[PDB]
């Protein structure tokens, strides 16, 4: 339900930062 | 209701980091 | 209640988060 | 309760990211 | 319990996010 | 379940931001 969907975001949202935080370091 | 607000909200911040991701590349 | 404000504040960042990624 | 210290804390969050938006 | 693990872990990212916003001065 | 899998992801999350503070602070 909304607690999968939630869970899912977050880790959509994990990985935008681990883009930004290694292109931060390049 | 409010565990779905919670959600779409996620998914709001999950878009404007893609785009925060994205721009500081382009 | 508690689910509402959670509700209200994730709002609250989505927006700042617009204004950051709007200026960069 | 955990729910309200939820929503202090993303109100922490939300804080400061308008600090981040402000500045940038 | 659970619950108490996303306190924390907000608090965290909360703490991250003031390092962030007070190096930001550059 | 659903509230391990949401702490999970934030776990993640703050590590991805405690790695952005660190960089920002060179």
């Amino acid at each position: 339900g909304e607690l999968k969907c939630i869970c899912q975001e977050l880790k959509a949202i994990a990985w935008e930062l681990k883009a930004i935080a290694k292109e931060d370091k390049a």
